[PDB]
């Protein structure tokens, strides 16, 4: 009734999937070894019954060619020094190669205003979402029209503290701020001021910027 | 020559958190030793996830359960990194939609037992001999080249080794047999399959090798 | 600035393996487009290994079962790899044989399923005023600074927040409590360890960024 | 019953080790959190309980440095939206660090020989082992002293075929190679020449060495 182990293989290229399945199945039994619960022949066999399989899963029937990409996972039980495979709990994805000839001069035609958008500044937009329960205002942030943050406002007298985070098109975090307001509305103030205060947010890991939006949205609704 | 940034294989959605954290582990040692700040090479991956953005997301339309993989070169001068555009390359895989998929796999979970309950059959074709008279067969899986066997005759027996790549790796060890030298590839044509279902499983890479140096045995 | 070749942390009987892995990826480029050979590539990484087994067996004295991190940085010349030795740099961590730290492993997991649901006990030291007038605080675990909270006085009511990295990381999320204003450093005494035991277990990453975030706003 | 899954961490420094512990657990009960067995919740409360104790046997009992290296293993079980770790099966393994003060030096004066090291031929050394059935010698590779590999030869009419593998300093193939020698003299021949034939051998990957050595082994007698 207990979970089964699951055999992952993560992303591969298709001509790498077998010694990706059998390293993988080989690290995960390593102690059922060295313990003589299963000899290396054991494993080996299965690791090899799974590979002719997906040979025929994946190269004759999906068609797979050998520069795509698969990630494959199936539970397995090992009980009485003997490893089967529950084949109902196989999951296979395939992602198909883009030929370059097609990606390569797109690329290659957008090097080239690469350098000046490593440095421009970044322009956001952003609409009122609601308040808090202690009179903070809640703004989403949008990049181009699409939403990608959320930014919280805290009026003080003729200055306000903001903080916030965009996931996209890079991941900032404005930490805690003050600045004063010029604007009778802090809705005005916000228009106005939102790119200027995230041209100097900082670079975070996406997880993070996405945990400061999620608990800004979450004091509003 | 400059050092690359490269991501390995990455879901669409997850490449700006793999950019970042390939810099860092990169250039410890230059942020360990003060050459350059945390904050320096959290400003550079930013600069670049923000470029890949418009690349991914607008001009190559890539999904965010796509697969992508990227690389550019850099160089650190002055305390600052800059990164080498003319060398960035871009590779994308897109994902196959679950409704073409999942009927298939389906398929293969109820047929994957008595899949392998059969033997695997191969065929033989002869290649050619070697200096010392061995004799080397190519190997195939439904008509398509996937390995290869060399046959070396002594007096009255024979010793057999050899290695398919496909439909699983095998290496089929040296063995001797007891067969008139007249009748090997009678043998060869009549046991290959024989031979290797007693085959090791093992890596791809040892069965392309063998297959490899079996077959340049033949070609001058 | 050269590429560098880089194993991360490798058993040292598996540092040949992971040294050519990383130099094929490296170079996987270089190959395609006819600049270098696999034979080329491998050669290199066999030279290469040959010579980083004399000084870790000779030199380091590095067990088989030690573990190693190495990096070298490397210039392609006329389609051969050249290394440069100047910037070849170990680290080495020497293991612990098992007979020295598999009693105490077994001895402590005998108690870890009774501590593990366990009430972590934290303690509080006022740190100050930031500019607009919240209060922080230090949390500690056994004497030790593990994180901050930050507090800010309402009207009878207090927000409070904040993190711990150890002894495993904690969020505890915006807060609103009822409080007197001149009670707050003693319900902050008083509540602490009781606020964090419904706290969010988090990426000891986030944690860190938390506290400084807090810790900032005071210093 | 059946095997149990396995959180690993591998191996990690020792600062990190709670982050690499909660990321396992999650890719690992991935699948159980989409299908409704298990919330994300669940998880990070199990993976925080469990990195809170073991805390206190790493930094506390072990005394490990945060920046040694560490590798941890523990069983657990899932069923009826229960995570359930069992302490019996906990593996720790501790590394600590040698001192940059120690090594550095030892490293630099090294680096001054490394490439004058490269104008080097390996010297290896043979010990006879035996004859195969068919009558092929087996000869025992060492390095330093210690056994690295396998050679086999086989005598023809005045040549004979050689080939074998080592594993150390570096793995390297000898592809079948046929030499002129006669039978009588192949001891010496192999004494004289075994370093030589290696210096044009073939670099592989450790287990591929270590197969043709074990094949090799396994036909003497």
């Amino acid at each position: 009734g207990a979970m089964l182990p699951t055999l992952r293989t993560g992303l591969v290229i298709a001509a790498g999937y077998a010694d990706k399945v059998r390293r993988v199945l080989f690290a995960q039994l390593r102690d059922a070894i060295k313990s003589g619960e299963l000899s290396n022949k054991d494993v080996a066999m299965a690791a090899g019954n799974l590979n002719r399989v997906l040979f025929e899963l994946l190269v004759n029937k999906l068609k797979a060619d050998k520069l795509d990409v698969v990630r494959i996972q199936i539970d397995y039980e090992v009980r009485d020094s003997q490893i089967q495979f529950d084949f109902s709990t196989l999951r296979v994805e395939l992602w198909r190669r883009v030929p370059e000839e097609e990606i390569a001069p797109i690329v290659e035609d957008f090097a080239r205003a690469a350098p000046r958008l490593l440095e421009e500044e970044i322009r956001f937009t952003v609409e009122k979402v609601g308040e808090t329960d202690v009179g903070d205002v809640v703004y989403r942030i949008m990049y181009r029209g699409s939403d990608v943050g959320a930014l919280i406002v805290t009026p003080l007298n003729g200055e306000a503290l903001v903080r916030g985070a965009v996931v996209e098109p890079t991941p900032l975090l404005l930490k805690r701020t003050r600045v004063q307001v010029e604007a009778d509305r802090i809705d005005d103030f916000v228009r106005e001021s939102v790119s200027r205060l995230f041209s100097e947010a900082q670079n975070v890991e996406k997880r993070e910027a996405v945990r400061v939006v999620n608990e800004i949205l979450s004091l509003v609704k």
